Formats: C-alpha cells, structure tokens, sequence
C-alpha cells in the first residue's frame, strides 16, 4: 500500500555505486527488495555466485542483501539474475564501493542482521 | 491478416543503423517482432547477451525490444540468435545509433513500456 | 538413383572460385548438397561461422546454401566442417567471387529461395 | 545450554588458515559443528567434493570433520555448501595449512577418531 | 602377428622426406599406421591441422593417411600430435616431397582410396 | 628411503653441460627424476616444447628423460617448466653437449629405453 522504495535508504547511499549501467565489474553488491524475495535470493545468490559472504538485513519493513563475490561481475548481471528467477514488486541492485562501512551500517540501528553466512561478517573477519 | 512490417516504424528510423550486413560491432540493438515472440526473446536475450539493460515496448500491435550490451556484437549475430531459438512470422533486427533518443521515443506515444530491467531505463540512468 | 552432381549447375560456375585447395581466404561461400543435408547445415553453419547472411535454395531437386561470413576462411575449412558433422552422398563447397550475382541468380528461375536469414538478402541490403 | 564454540579448540589453531574470506583455494579443510550435523556432513561432503580422504573426530562433546579434496576450493565455498544442506546451531569452516599435523592431533587426546574413509588416514598413507 | 612395418612401402619411398628430425617445415605429410588408428586420425588431423585435403588409403592390410596443410609444420610436430591422442602398435610419419606423385600412387594398385575430403583429390584439383 | 641423486649418474656426466645458470641456449636436454614424474613430464614436455624427439629411460630405479627441441632454450627455462607443473622429490635438469653419445648410452646397460617418440631414436635417424 505504501509506494515501493525507489532507491536504498538515504543513509546508505554514500557507500554505493549509482552507475547501474556501468561495464565496470565489482565484487561487492547490495539488493533492496521485499522480505519474502530477499529470503529466497539469499539462498539462490549464495549458490549462483559462490559468495565469499552474504548477509540479509531488516530495512524499513523490507530487506537488504549484502554480498561479496570471489569473482567480479557487472551490477547489471546481478540484476538480471534476480529477474530471471522471480517477478518483484520492487528490486534495487547496486554495487558497493565501501564494503566494510556498508556491512557495518547494516548491523546497527536502524538496520539489523537477520541471517548471514559467517557470524559477525566483516566486523569480525578480513 | 495485415501484412507484417518490413521495417521499424517510420518515426524511429533515424535512430537506427540500416547496414544490417555490416561487420561493425555495436552495443545497442532493437528488434521488431510479434508480441508473443518479443516476450520470449526478452528473457532469452537478457541472459544470452548479459544485457546492461533491456526493455519491451508496445508498437502498433507488435512489440519492440531495445537493449544495451556490455560487449560489442554484430547486428547479424543478434539476428542469428533470435533465429536459432524460434521461427518468426516477422523479425527485424537493427543496431541503434542513438541509444537515448531511441529509448526515450519508445516510452512515449505512440509507444509505451511493457516491461524493462531497470525502472525508467535511460531516462533515469547514465 | 541419378548420379550425384560433380559440380555446381553450369550456369553458376562463373560466379565461383574453383581453386578448392587454395590457401586464400574468402568471406562468401556456396555449398551444393542434398535437400536434407542442406537443411541441417543451414542451422549449423549459421552458428559455427556467425554468418552475416545465409540462404538456402532449390536447385535441380537438390539444395544450394549461400552465405557471407564476418571473418575470412579457407574454402577447405568450410568443407572440413561440413564433413565433421555429417556423411554426405554428395557435397560440393566453393568460394564465391561474385557475391551479389550469385545470390541474385539463386533467387530466380531455375532457382528459388527456401529460407534465408534476412528477407530479400543481397537484393535488398548492402 | 553451554555457549557454542566461536572457533576451533585453541590447540588446533596454528594448523588452520583464519582468512575465511580469502579468494585463495585450498585442498584441505576442517569443520567444527555438532555431533549430529557432522555425521550427516561426513557423507554429504564425501560425495559432493569427491574427497581424497575424510575423517570425523570427537572434540569437546562436538565433532570435527577433516578432509582432503582432489580439486582446490575456496573455504567460503565449503561453508556455503554446509549451509545449503542444513541449519546449524554452530558451524566453523576453515582451511587447513598443516594437513598432517592437523590430522595427527585429531587422532590423539583430547581428540579421537569416530570414523574415517581410510584406516589410519595420513598417519599411514602419503 | 606379422612384424609391423618399419617404413612406408618401398615403392613410395622416393616421394618422402626421410629427415624425420629436421627443423624444416612442410605442408604435405603421410602417416602409415593400422586401419583402426588411421580411421580415427583422419578425423582428428582434419580438424587439428585444418587440412587443405586429406585422404585415407589401403596399404598392405594397413592404412596410409595423406594430407596437405594450409600452414607449414615440422614432421615431428605431426608425429607428436598422433602420439598425444593414442598409443599405436606402429606409427610412421614422414613429410612428402612429391605431393601429386604420392597421392596419385596411393589411388592405384597396390593402393586404393578408402575415403577423402574431396573426390579425386590432387588428380582432379590444383 | 635412499637419498635422492644429487646429479646424473657418473658415467653420463661427460655428455652434459653443468653450467645450469648459463644464459646460453641449447636444443638438447636431459632430466633425472622419479619414475612417476618422468612419465608425466614425457607427455607434457613433448607438447610444451614441440620436441623433435623425446625418450624416457630406466636409470638406477629412477628415470631419465632425453629430448631435442626445434627451438633453443635456456636450461633454466626447462627447469622452471618442470617446477610449474609438479612438486618433485628430486629433479635435475641439464643441457646435453653430446646428443648422439648421450642417447646411445641411455639405450645400453645400465640404461634402457622405456618409451620414445621415434623407434631407435638417434641411432636410426639424423
């Protein structure tokens, strides 16, 4: 009933690349989508991209997925994969420029960890 | 029952390359075909060419696909791929010289967006 | 039951290179073979050689394939590819020196187009 | 009721790589998890990774799995596989730098072998 | 049960280079080997060396392969390729100095053509 | 259990260059290593260096590889290649100054041929 988000929460924008059409490849990504779709994508992305790390977070009654990949990918490729699997009410997929700061913000108010593939993520490792 | 189109709608022709046999490679393409075939090709092209962006549009009771690719391709290669997958009543595949102007025209009367891989496409990004 | 052709139809010979062992590379080729084998090779050659254009034609109860390639190849390489895929009752593979005149002759009595990857081929484009 | 382990037993730490996010690939791994989950993973990992060798060990009322693989893998890939199959109360997955010393320690107090795919493991072979 | 041949049939020796260790490169070669191995090598050599022409011949209950290549190769390189693919009871690989005379002899008693990539080979072309 | 050899067998030393660090390039080489590693290197070196000739020999419960190359190489380059592929218990790589005498000695007691790329090697050719 509320209009879907058109971007990530304002407080996270500095950490992201907004050049969604770029040919540049990255190894850290974030997805903003619904709670149900993020739960599904957590598992699918983990396997598809053989993630180094993935976490799922509460964000304003929606969810954010955050992940690191062992190989580099274009943001559009990640976006295309999400769309191959599901229809979405909304889906925002962006590269992450500031990996540690993004993950750290996602663990603290107003965000919180739902699940992650390594306890404590980037706060505790590498 | 109406004769199939032999080219893109006249108002879009300026935006396209008409040198369909060229060895030149491009990174933006358009396909004019039936509503049913364009729906199928939307998904197949998205994956095959790992598109930067793809959109599907209403056009005179048919559909136009518009897409950007992260690597360059010959127009004939795109044409060959469409034909590997399906038989068509009609299929017109051309390179796009004016990416932004083509996409913009396809969002406005007499054209309209059916679906796209990023909301607002080239009007909102890059 | 009739002896297989030992060359292309006499009326097409002027358009062809007969130096089948040449190291020279070309970008236009023709194949004379059976109706069944040409139907198969149409699809396989289209993909293998990423053809600029390909057409299949009726010729005296057999078929002729005509194609343009974006890269240059030796005639023997095309011949070897046909033979990797299938056994043939007969197969004649030659380079084409006169691309437009060959295609044009193949569209008119005593020849006719069965299928092609672009409507009207070289009569309508480049 | 006791807090789950947050790492391998202190006496084994020297043998392990702690760079869990590394892109480096290894061919020897260890997993610390519950007795029930290790029993299951023993069989699943054996098949999934076509292990050269696998052993399961008592460790402080939990279990350690130790395995060698014929191909190299990232530690995170092993971690992701465990998590695809099951939910865990705890799961610690690390690469092993000192294969022989790790296996040897796991056979002696305070550790003991429960089962292994070759009797005597690395003490008796290669 | 009969001792394998130690060279090509005596009547063909004049046509061959016997300097098997030479650094000189050639573009015509012959292989003497078993019927089974020659059948296999016919296909593999055709593709590996993108042959201008290849033929397989009956020779004293064995087979001879004869081929022309579009690029030059050392005889030892051809020999090494045969040996990469298969073990042989016997394999003799030599450069051919007299291309036309060798092919011609291989088509006539006591030799005969089994298969070739162009009907009539060097008797009918170039 | 016996200490690995620190050089080639004493009776072969006269045939070899001992200047392993030399910038001089040669076209004949020998490798002393284990039976298992020599079997593997036989195939890999044959292809890597497009050998004119290669042979593998029994030597005091180990193996010697002997090969001629069509291009010249530094001994250290050959040594580096062996080490790129495998770990070795021992590996001695030297240039050969006396090609024919080295090969001849390797065919006679106390040495013997295991396999070679041309029957009789340098005793029968060039």
């Amino acid at each position: 009933k509320v209009e879907d988000p058109k971007d990530f929460p304002s407080e996270l924008l500095s950490f992201l690349s907004h050049a969604v059409f770029s040919n540049r490849t990255l190894a850290c990504f974030a997805i903003y989508t619904t709670k149900e779709k993020a739960a599904l994508l957590y598992k699918k992305i983990m396997e598809k991209y053989s993630v180094t790390f993935i976490s799922r977070h509460n964000s304003y009654n929606h969810n954010i997925l955050f992940f690191l990949t062992p190989h580099r990918h274009r943001v559009s490729a990640i976006n295309n994969y999400a769309q191959k699997l599901c229809t979405f009410s909304f889906l925002i997929c962006k590269g992450v420029n500031k990996e540690y700061l993004m993950y750290s913000a996602l663990t603290r108010d107003p965000f919180s960890v739902i699940e992650e593939s390594l306890p404590g993520g980037l706060k505790e490792h590498d």
